[PDB]
């Protein structure tokens, strides 16, 4: 209702990965009911990053998920209070990245605040050595649990020369107005495709774009 067919977003991000501190800001906009959005991102502190930008990718936008087939939109329903999420992402080579996000709506702009911490990335692994080429498409599984909804899913990070490094994502999404009576969904899925459209100055400017669609499992249930 407060989320209009086209919405702009502003974002602030602070983190430390493997003792390196940085800050990012970004702005962009999208079409919340299409499930599309574009972000223009600048590393404004600690640039250039001595680690692959790719690991920050998923920490810049849950409002912009096309809900098909009438799945209740956990995130769009949380306005005007908005929502938060917290994630732990675990790379199969030991890197661990925790991230917290607050999402709000002020004067019709979507505003994101992110804090994150990355530790234990191997010094000679592809993340610290920046040998990564973007994310494969991915599906996330979502389901009602404790505070709100949890998401689970793996993502494949592309490696130069081919190969992938896998990580696993565990997310808790919380509505800020807990009192608000939600229509909660059952168990479902969000298909995500997140792509880097452009970059500059050693990944110190990055244009990222994402399509995300919510769906049930479209298979017969002999039960």
């Amino acid at each position: 209702e407060l989320i209009k067919e086209n919405m702009h977003m502003k974002l602030y991000m602070e983190g430390t990965v493997n003792n390196h501190h940085f800050k990012c800001t970004s702005e962009g906009e999208g079409k919340p009911y299409e499930g599309t959005q574009t972000m223009r991102i600048k590393v404004v502190e600690g640039g250039p990053l001595p680690f692959a930008f790719d690991i920050l990718a998923t920490s810049f936008s849950r409002t912009f998920i096309n809900h098909t087939q009438g799945i209740p939109d956990f995130w769009k329903q949380s306005f005007p209070e908005g929502f938060t999420w917290e994630r732990v992402t675990t790379y199969e080579d030991g890197g661990v990245l925790t991230a917290t996000q607050d999402t709000s709506l002020q004067d019709g702009c979507l505003i994101y605040n992110v804090k994150l911490r990355g530790v234990n990335f191997p010094s000679n692994g592809p993340v610290m050595q920046k040998k990564t080429l973007g994310w494969e498409a991915a599906t996330e599984m979502l389901y009602p649990a404790d505070g709100g909804l949890e998401g689970r899913g793996d993502m494949a990070l592309k490696l130069v020369g081919g190969g992938h490094l896998i990580c696993n994502l565990k997310t808790t999404y919380r509505s800020k107005n807990p009192a608000k009576n939600l229509k909660m969904p059952g168990v479902y899925f969000v298909d995500h495709r997140l792509e880097r459209i452009k970059e500059a100055d050693k990944e110190t400017y990055v244009e990222q774009h994402e399509v995300a669609v919510a769906r049930y499992c479209d298979l017969p249930s002999k039960l």
